[PDB]
């Protein structure tokens, strides 16, 4: 049976590299604590780099799942609550309007006036600083849940700030090491460069993510198919791992609130379990993702559930999905983009396949 997973993900991935002529894909499974590792293409096109298990790709929005872990941890060692908000940590917005919201407002997306991205004209650590000061609300604070780059990268500046080191370090440091990660990254250091891969754009030029402003916490983690199979091990089986970890693992699993069939976590996105396919696609429609929907509070609470997230850069796509009563999940990375709706598709399939 175990022998049916490789031909499951070349079924339904492999195809997906002619269709959308993307570089290099990697797909992992994770079922019953063994893991599987599908690889296919390059890593660089020109290099003529194979996709490996030392392939590092960038995550985009998948690395707000680290940054929600690093949210977890704080919160359980006392450094944070939940209930707190940013000028008690960031004391140049104490009393102003943003110190209105709280830290899981923010880590959620319900401030009720922050957009995607922050402004092109927001760059330096003053400019951020400004932006956040001059902020004024718009809909009811807590209300409104618009997905936002700057409002879940505030929330892991003031997560790093209760942890007294700067957030890159944070991860690098803690939290990496407590999930057992090896080639995770915020920023790739110079032995392993060889091992990054070049991103593609829808023009098949070779990109990589460019700085720019709290980038680290909202889309700035680079990390391996092996590394992400691990982080999904741990958001299914957490038992072996840190009692904190552990802690900070879980608190990432609670829905906070609804948007109908969508429940938000902590950085991830949760549903009812079995999830229908177009619950799946549908959570990241163009409604759910750039527009502002009102929130409802949770009303069932999923008795088994199954959580996902989608990432982007220019270059690269990131999937991962787990399952926590099956005991399955599976992380797709990609040096070039490919729409949402085949990630999740084609994981629907194997998963749903498999059991
Ligand atoms: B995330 O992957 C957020 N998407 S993103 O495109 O905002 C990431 C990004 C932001 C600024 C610059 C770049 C760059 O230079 O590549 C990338 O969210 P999804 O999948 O929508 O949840």
């Amino acid at each position: 049976k175990d022998q049916e997973i490789k031909k499951l993900v070349d079924q339904n991935f492999k195809p997906l590299l002619e269709k959308y002529d993307v570089p290099g894909m990697a797909v992992g499974v994770i079922q019953n604590n063994k893991k599987y590792e599908m690889y296919y293409g390059l890593q660089s096109v020109q290099d003529k780099k194979a996709v490996n298990s030392n392939t590092i790709f960038e995550l985009g929005s998948v690395s707000k799942l680290f940054t929600a872990t690093a949210g977890g941890y704080a919160k359980n060692k006392g450094k944070i609550s939940f209930d707190d908000t940013p000028g008690k940590y960031w004391k140049e917005l104490k009393n102003t309007p943003i110190d209105q919201v709280n830290l899981l407002q923010l880590a959620t997306y319900t401030s009720g006036n922050l957009a995607l991205q922050f402004p092109d004209e927001v760059q330096t650590d003053q400019q951020v600083l400004t932006f956040f000061k001059d902020w004024k609300p718009k809909n009811p604070i807590g209300e409104y849940r618009q997905y936002s780059n700057p409002s879940i990268g505030l929330f892991g500046k003031v997560v790093a700030l209760s942890m007294n080191k700067p957030f890159d370090q944070v991860l690098e440091k803690t939290i990496f090491p407590a999930l057992g990660l090896k080639h995770s990254y915020v920023n790739v250091p110079k032995t392993q460069m060889q091992n990054y891969a070049f991103g593609y754009n829808q023009e098949n030029q070779p990109i990589r993510v460019n700085p720019g402003p709290l980038d680290a916490p909202a889309y700035g983690v680079k990390s391996t198919l092996p590394d992400m199979l691990s982080f999904i091990h741990a958001n299914l089986n957490p038992q072996k791992y840190p009692t904190d970890i552990q802690r900070a693992i879980n608190e990432t699993h609670q829905g906070r609130y609804q948007v109908n069939t969508m429940y938000q976590a902590l950085g991830w996105e949760e549903f009812s379990y079995p999830a229908t396919l177009q619950t799946l696609l549908d959570s990241n429609s163009e409604q759910i993702v750039m527009k502002p929907n009102k929130v409802t509070a949770i009303s069932k609470e999923p008795s088994v559930k199954m959580y996902h997230k989608t990432g982007s850069t220019s270059g690269f796509g990131t999937y991962v999905v787990f399952i926590p009563k099956e005991n399955i999940g599976l992380v797709m990375l990609t040096n070039k983009r490919i729409p949402n709706e085949e990630r999740i598709k084609a994981a629907y399939v194997v998963l749903n396949a498999i059991k």
